């Protein structure tokens, strides 16, 4: 999985040079954990979390309950995070989720632009952007959109 043409050093992963920021980086690269228990300790009891324009998540329990899901039929084989950056508050992950479904073993490559909101260190938003053509079929769970 290269570095795309578009990628700049300056906004890099490594570069991350702020406490939101590295704390953001930890979270989306401990995805691969497949783990919603640990992933769940990030967050605030007031927060959210989308799959844009999919429903969303609201509350911890609604965060936990979904990421689990998602592990029982997906694991998140990679992040390969590009840039990285803030923004009044807003964090922005701009990187690459490598999905493999569970009962096919069939790999999905992501292309995400992802927003983070935190709150004194803990997660109150996170909504990622990216296509979901393929996500219906990787993600072995109806769409609820």
């Amino acid at each position: 999985i290269e570095q795309p043409r578009w990628a700049s050093k300056d906004s890099a992963a490594g570069a991350a040079s702020t406490p939101d920021e590295k704390i953001v980086l930890e979270f989306v690269d401990a995805l691969t954990s497949n783990d919603a228990a640990k992933l769940i300790e990030y967050f605030a009891e007031d927060t959210m979390y989308q799959n844009m324009p999919l429903p969303p998540a609201y509350g911890r329990d609604a965060v936990e309950q979904t990421l689990a899901g998602l592990f029982t039929v997906v694991s998140v084989d990679a992040v390969e995070t590009f840039h990285i950056g803030s923004s009044n508050g807003l964090v922005y992950t701009e990187r690459v989720d490598v999905l493999r479904a569970l009962p096919t073993g069939k790999s999905y490559n992501f292309s995400i632009l992802g927003v983070f909101q935190l709150t004194e260190g803990k997660i109150t938003g996170w909504r990622d952007y990216f296509d979901l053509r393929e996500f219906e079929e990787a993600v072995d769970l109806p769409l609820r959109g």
